[PDB]
């Protein structure tokens, strides 16, 4: 009887940082309780000043990383404010039956739902809002996550020895299909209802207009940029809820990776790229071994630099010139 | 000597089902002999009416799917009859020589040829038609399907236990280029040889126009949505002959996958979303846990919900509210 | 101390052939010193004579394929002539650490420096330029390539029994974003800064113009086709820098495939495409059973054969009718 189980109540943070958890299960089977609050708000996205207006779980985009054990039970509220405009619901990847609760869960403004389903597999998956005759405008406009479900013995590598994470980080990799008019600018609009025809119409040209990390253009950079320490072993969890992507470390490797995220699978070793496929979160595992600043990015990098797909690691510690080292400078 | 061999005729069945065949190899090797009729018909694609010049193997697009065991021999009679117009081949990717077959089978209008060849890797596989010149133009005006060539003792897991499947279905999806004016309205044309150019200018953008399952928006819903119980195990082999798709059953999981389909090879376990790269055929297995409707569909969510790469399963049985309910329905 | 290890020096070649080296090491780690000249020159892309101003590693594209063992040290020097224009560097996807030596190569032309860096990782690898801020527009001019670091005892079967390949092959896919003017004619520029913004905004459109093997439509056919024997055991390495590709061999299969490139992993068998994702090298293993003219494509057909994507074996040997044969040759 799940009344029987312990209850543990989650309190979500901001991506890319990931809520307080242990990797072994320290208890057995709970509920797990969390609870997320739909926003629809405004967004600017590039450093143009470009604005949308995204849709959210949780004020975010993406939404928080949910971090549960195989066989809890996830018990989600999901809260429809009466200042948001729109009906919207939510679909796990993780979950088994009624579309991923997507059946279940759909709010119009000013209600709420409780739904709670078994996390019977583990890895990470995607979760993003699906309303009937609607879903890829509401999932392009930023309204998905990821839910990572650890294995209760946590990570193993390829020959089934321990992987322990000392750092956890997720990446939500966002598509926006921001329309444009026949000279080419971002075209503006008073309401959902309006905007609709136009948002169809450049979604359908399958070329994103913004290709992003955390939400903008430079989200993982500056004083919010990834941080880490040589020695450190930090694991990144990345999501696309609707299109491919294929991350890469620049001056590292996934020395673990699997690239569509699902545990009871061997990693694969030593990646300098992996394929994410859209509606897939995947998952790496690096250990540093050079300080420095590196950039991690989506390796079409068109779609890095230009579209917004890349974000940084600042890592310090002792340089390794076994490693690497100039052995003569640029020089004429 | 192949004339020492037991042979054994098929007719083919229409897509999404699968001719009657055994899992584990009930006979010793055989030729497995096949007869395919080509025909070039008009088809209706979409809700709006739009209407292409259909390029088919026996009458469908896909094609129908071929099922044989590992050191088969297929045998194909090709018939192109001279109610076609166009000259067509072609190419099995089960097949080792001669372009897969198409150096072998080119049949103007009334003409017909056969070929054999041995079965000799396991897996799914695409066929196509692949005329010298003319080859995307066939592939995406429909030409392809494919064949599956099962291990002689069936289907295995990653340990090496036996996976039997109590249902199959063949997913053929397509990415249809209709050429589109100035205004963006789909062009018409009065002979194939008049379409061409413009055909391959529409190719050229690399934007499909349609991207559909079982050769239409909508062909399996309704009373052509696959269909299963709860406890069932359905393989769903689906394959894409010219574009990356990334396949994903909404509310269930690839329990096991061979997502670029060949079967010597452990399956991906408990996948969310997989990637078939263009060109392949890929396979998984779900065991069905919970009823109700379920979506099928590429989770490019653009590709399924505008373009049209979207199916259902309609799904009897018993619901289980440990593995999913809601706790609180939607109220405000 | 590495100044007590053995130096080698390597001359590089012309792709899609591979400077000599062995598979199995036959001495412990040395320092391997490679020299590359950057060359920016013209070059005639498809048979229209399309002329772009390309970015070379070695006067080619790709560049060269670099082959060393794992735990060696590559010691490149890069060289950048004075009548080069612009500045540039190279990052290693198999190195660790300043962006995978691009940090610390940056040469203004007059310039030159040496790297060294530890191959910690048996793989294939893409190696590329990567200037801050001009990132892709360098790796889409052509100036990307790749570097194989094998493994000390050679590569391995998934059963970890030897795999020696007799012949190897490199072939890199380049995708191009010629610019195109309002009809859609290829646009002209005289000079890299005048040309930058143009480029820019054909490389957002994620529309390749061109998509060839050894930088031009048609390089690997011909006199310049790839060649083999039946019986002979093929090694192709395939990179692609900025973008995904699904490598086929047309009439053959990939019997071994490390699709994402890295030997630590046991292989993928008996596959008929798969997917290498931009950013990333991959390696298929093939036995040739039959003789004549095999395509090898990127199974996007339209990428393959209208956007350049195709190149040719020619297979000399004994034809294998009971593998494959025609029973009744077309006719009426
Ligand atoms: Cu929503
Ligand atoms: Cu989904
Ligand atoms: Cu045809
Ligand atoms: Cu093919
Ligand atoms: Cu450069
Ligand atoms: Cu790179």
């Amino acid at each position: 009887d799940i009344s029987t189980l312990p209850r543990v109540k989650v309190d979500l943070v901001k991506p890319p940082f990931v809520h307080a958890h242990d990797q072994v299960a320290k208890t057995g089977p709970r509920v797990v309780e969390f609870t997320m609050t739909i926003e629809e708000k405004k967004l600017v996205i590039d450093r143009e000043g470009t604005e949308i207006h995204a849709m959210t779980f949780n004020g975010s985009v993406p939404g928080p990383l949910m971090v549960v054990h195989e066989n809890d039970y996830v018990e989600l509220r999901l809260i429809n404010p009466d200042t948001n405009t729109l009906l919207h619901n939510i679909d796990f990847h993780a979950a088994t039956g009624a579309l991923g609760g997507g059946a279940l869960t759909q709010v119009n403004p000013g209600e709420e739902t409780t739904l709670r389903f078994k996390a019977t597999k583990p890895g990470v998956f995607v979760y993003h809002c699906a309303p009937e005759g609607m879903v890829p405008w509401h999932v392009t406009s930023g309204m998905n996550g990821a839910i990572m479900v650890l294995p209760r013995d946590g990570l193993k590598d390829e020959k089934g020895q321990p992987l322990t994470y000392d750092k956890i980080y997720y990446v939500g990799e966002q598509d926006f299909y921001v329309p444009k008019d026949e000279a080419g600018n971002y075209k503006k609009y008073e309401t959902p209802g309006e905007a609709y025809e136009d948002a169809v119409k450049a979604m359908r040209t399958l070329t994103p207009t913004h290709i992003v990390f955390n939400g903008a253009v430079g989200a993982l950079t500056g004083d919010h940029a990834l941080t880490a320490a040589v020695g450190e072993r930090v694991l990144v969890v990345h999501s696309q809820a609707n299109r491919d992507t294929r991350p890469h470390l620049i001056g590292g490797h996934g020395d673990y990776v699997w690239a569509t995220g699902k545990f009871r699978n061997p990693p694969d070793l030593d990646q300098e790229t992996w394929l994410i496929p859209g509606g897939t979160a995947g998952a790496a595992f690096y250990t540093f071994r050079q300080p420095g600043v590196y950039a991690y990015v989506n390796h079409n990098l068109i779609e890095a630099f230009e579209l917004g797909a890349a974000g940084h690691f600042k890592v310090t510690g002792e340089w390794n010139d076994d490693l690497m080292t100039s052995v003569v400078k640029p020089a004429s």
